[PDB]
């Protein structure tokens, strides 16, 4: 079997030249090969223009090849952070590659010829998040790392004290929202449906022409009532003002790129009701409706004859209305300025951790009325708020853990509803018509309403249920499926879950189904008494829960174990969710100190070995994993992660110490005498030379360093820079 270690960009790329050689050496003792595959921005660019490269220049298509491997049982991929190219990065890499002799074309700013359109199309295939779509062939398994969990028990982050008088509460809709208006069905045969809009004029309008559906696929139809929404919003504005608490709105404008910016607009107009009551007609016509935030509005006023007048009306609105949660008080930026500034899954946990407070214009903590329009998930947060007001803040040193098994395969549910979300312009009805004419789903709609369709396939669902059983079985932690009895969609999934659980051996397992609210209560009841509960949820709750609990338990959701059980039985282990940190590379170029933290790679590697143990019966891989777990605990116990300052331990130094501790554990363990015998001399060697190696790894730091490039650094220079201590390299190479 072989593990594929992704060769990426910037910081993690540098770290890879130091860590991968060690991983390969250690993995080999369990009969595991470790190979790199190039998915760097530079490599993916070259992959698009093979016809422009000489035979020796061609790189093939590593990403495409990994996509294929991911569909086979042999897949064991460790995925490190990489660049999701912006136009500037793309342009910069193009130039560097050209300077290196790769005769690739310029990035067309505006395609004005057939050649440019073609070139642009190929470059667009490389821009942005091009990697994840290809590698994530499955559902999500995310857990708080126990090595991290154990550290936090020793050094707990700060949790804001909670008062039983807290006035903080989530405000959400009682009806007429996505949750209550949702209708869901399960196709019993493949079908190519269509979404129509029939007005009162009977005038039927086609919203979505062709939608291919598979047998067993779950399809939902729902609508958000603009009328009920505005009524709700105005009520909350008044309540926040009446109670003297901060008004805040928590949406996900970035991911839900269609529905949420629109809902954000309603929030803005609701807050500045008087302004739009006086200049509505004008403002909306000018496109200044708040869907781009208050900032977009204000800047657009300097384009109107009465801009200064309207601008004063807004300023009056801010002084008269309830105080707003602040994004940046120093710049007067409120919750309402930019739609994407406040993102629900990030903002709610922070507020809960901070005694249920957000910040006012005077940079002071204050209770808040947290508006979450749709009620599908608002109850989860509300349940935690009431619990904290009742029992106090959670205690990181004794609290249990709540992992997540999430349904996300093939843009499952809401995260794939973007091309099926429409802003209703006229009263009437929207219907999903079968290929034969039958009306599968139909909703009464009114101008300004938001109609949405979601879909999730059967295989993803069966795999999700299997993953839940697997995690409960392997961890011994009870699993709870979070399904809302009030949602047609969830009611459909509940029956499928009940059906598919029967395909598994669940004797001895504690598995059940509860509404998101009941599930949250049980989970936090147990967490407070130091017990654990796996949350098995849909896509959105997966996105919320993997932020919520890790932040409460660890103070951050940044250090997580992230696994994607691949379709064909293989595994994808993501080391981190951030970027490839360009500033870290800059520091290496400036003073040869890499502060990139490889903790995520250590964690993912241990799980990768366990994949081999549990799925390919590699017992030696489990021994390697157990020793690596202990080595990581010690690295953290001695605070040997990279320091941010030159002259102090950096990425290379952390690798050495992890390696030393790992060899020690392997030489000390008694499960495999052979492995013990193989590592005894390695540990011995690393130990006598530790003092010299550690000093040498501090000595190399200090001055300017030349990587021979940036997006396409020079192979020989990188190796020389990242593996500078011969004493260490020789111990590793000998293995
Ligand atoms: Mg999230």
């Amino acid at each position: 079997a072989k593990i594929i270690w992704t060769r990426t960009d910037e910081a993690p790329l540098l770290a890879t030249y130091s860590l991968k050689p060690v991983v390969e050496a250690f993995a080999a003792t369990a009969g595991i090969e470790v190979e790199t595959r190039d998915i760097s921005l530079a490599g993916r660019i070259l992959a698009q223009f093979p016809e422009r490269l000489t035979e020796d220049q061609k790189v093939g298509n590593a990403l495409a090849e990994l996509g294929e491997l991911a569909k086979t049982p042999e897949a064991n991929i460790i995925k490190l952070p990489n660049i999701s190219a912006s136009v500037p990065q793309l342009k910069a890499a193009i130039k560097e590659l050209q300077d290196q002799g790769y005769d690739i074309p310029e990035l067309p700013d505006n395609a004005t010829t057939d050649e440019e359109k073609d070139i642009l199309a190929r470059y667009n295939a490389v821009k942005g998040s091009a990697v994840n779509p290809v590698l994530r062939e499955g559902n999500s398994d995310r857990r708080a790392p126990i090595a991290v969990k154990n550290f936090v028990k020793k050094f707990p982050h700060r949790m804001g004290e909670w008062s039983a008088d807290s006035k903080t509460n989530v405000a959400t809709m009682d009806a007429n929202d996505f949750r209550h208006n949702e209708k869901s069905i399960i196709l019993d045969a493949a079908d190519e449906v269509q979404i129509k809009h029939i007005a009162a004029d009977g005038t039927e309008t086609i919203l979505k022409d062709s939608l291919k559906l598979l047998e067993g696929e779950v399809l939902d139809g729902t609508v958000l009532s603009a009328k009920a929404l505005d009524a709700f919003l105005l009520e909350q504005v008044a309540r926040a003002k009446a109670e003297g608490i901060l008004f805040s709105a928590h949406l996900k404008a970035t991911m839900m790129k269609v529905s949420d910016p629109i809902i954000f607009g309603h929030v803005v107009r609701a807050y500045f009701a008087d302004v739009f009551a006086q200049y509505g007609e004008q403002l909306l016509a000018a496109g200044l409706n708040g869907e781009n935030g208050l900032a977009a509005i204000l800047s657009g006023l300097e384009s109107l004859d009465n801009g200064e007048e309207i601008k004063a009306a807004f300023e009056k609105g801010l002084e008269d209305g309830p105080d707003l949660a602040m994004v940046n008080s120093a710049r007067g930026i409120t919750n309402l300025h930019v739609p994407s500034d406040v993102i629900v899954d990030a903002s709610m946990p922070a507020m809960i951790r901070t005694s249920g407070h957000m910040w006012n214009k005077d940079d002071q903590e204050q209770d808040t009325l947290a508006i979450i329009p749709d009620s599908s998930y608002a109850g989860v947060y509300q349940t935690v708020i009431e619990d904290c007001r009742k029992n106090g803040a959670f205690d990181p040193t004794t609290m249990g853990t709540v992992p997540n098994v999430g349904l996300m395969a093939q843009k499952a549910e809401e995260y794939g509803s973007h091309d099926k979300t429409f802003r209703i312009e006229a009263d009437g009805v929207v219907q999903v018509v079968s290929s034969n004419g039958d009306v599968l789903i139909e909703h009464d709609v009114e101008a300004n309403d938001i109609w949405r369709a979601c879909q999730v396939k059967d295989a993803p669902i069966q795999d999700w249920v299997k993953l839940a059983v697997t995690r409960s079985r392997l961890s011994g932690m009870p699993a709870v499926f979070w399904l809302d009895p009030e949602r047609a969609h969830d009611r459909n999934l509940a029956s499928l879950v009940e059906k598919y659980l029967a395909d598994h051996d669940t004797e001895g397992l504690d598995i059940q189904i509860l509404s998101p609210v009941e599930a949250t209560q049980l989970s936090i009841d147990r967490i407070r008494r130091g017990e654990d509960t796996i949350s098995v949820t849909g896509n959105v709750l997966r996105d919320y829960n993997t932020d919520l609990f890790p932040i409460l338990e660890l103070g951050t959701s940044a250090k997580m174990l992230s696994v994607v059980p691949l379709m064909a039985g293989g595994g994808l282990f993501e080391t981190g969710a951030g970027g490839s940190a360009p500033k870290h590379v800059q520091q290496v170029q400036e003073e040869n100190h890499l502060r990139w933290d490889s903790l995520g790679e250590f964690l993912a590697l241990a799980e990768s070995f366990r994949h081999e143990l549990n799925n390919n019966g590699n017992t030696k891989a489990g021994v390697l994993a157990d020793a690596l777990d202990k080595a990581t605990e010690k690295l953290l116990n001695e605070e040997k992660s990279p320091s941010r300052k030159v002259g102090e331990i950096d990425n290379r130094g952390s690798h050495f110490w992890l390696t030393k501790f790992w060899a020690d554990e392997l030489a000390a363990q008694t499960e495999d005498a052979d492995l013990a015998a193989t590592f005894a001399p390695v540990a011995e060697a690393l130990n006598t030379g530790a003092a010299d190696i550690d000093a040498a790894l501090l000595a190399v730091q200090g001055g300017a360093t030349d990587l021979g490039g940036y997006y396409s650094p020079n192979e020989e220079k990188l190796t020389n820079i990242m593996r500078p201590v011969a004493q260490f390299n020789e111990i590793v190479d000998a293995l």
